[PDB]
C-alpha cells in the first residue's frame, strides 16, 4: 500500500515483557507508534498480533530491495 512503509525483521526476538512481540527474521511489520524511540509498537503481518519490537531489529523493506529505473 502506497504511503505505508513495510518493515522486515533482521533478527529473531523473544518477547521480554507482556506487551512485546515475538518474531523471526524475515517477519513483516507495519509500525503503529514510534514514540518510545528504542521500542516501537507494531502489528505483525504474519500473526496479526500487535506489540512492541526493538526499533534496531527492523529495517524498511525498500531499503534492502534492488532498484532499477525502468518499470
Amino acid at each position: 500500500m502506497i504511503g505505508v512503509t513495510l518493515f522486515i525483521a533482521l533478527y529473531d526476538y523473544e518477547a521480554r515483557t507482556e506487551d512485546d512481540l515475538t518474531f523471526t527474521k524475515g517477519e513483516k511489520f507495519h509500525i503503529l507508534n514510534n514514540t518510545e524511540g528504542d521500542w516501537w509498537e507494531a502489528r505483525s503481518l504474519s500473526s496479526g498480533k500487535t506489540g512492541c519490537i526493538p526499533s534496531n531489529y527492523v529495517a524498511p523493506v525498500d531499503s534492502l530491495e534492488h532498484h532499477h529505473h525502468h518499470h
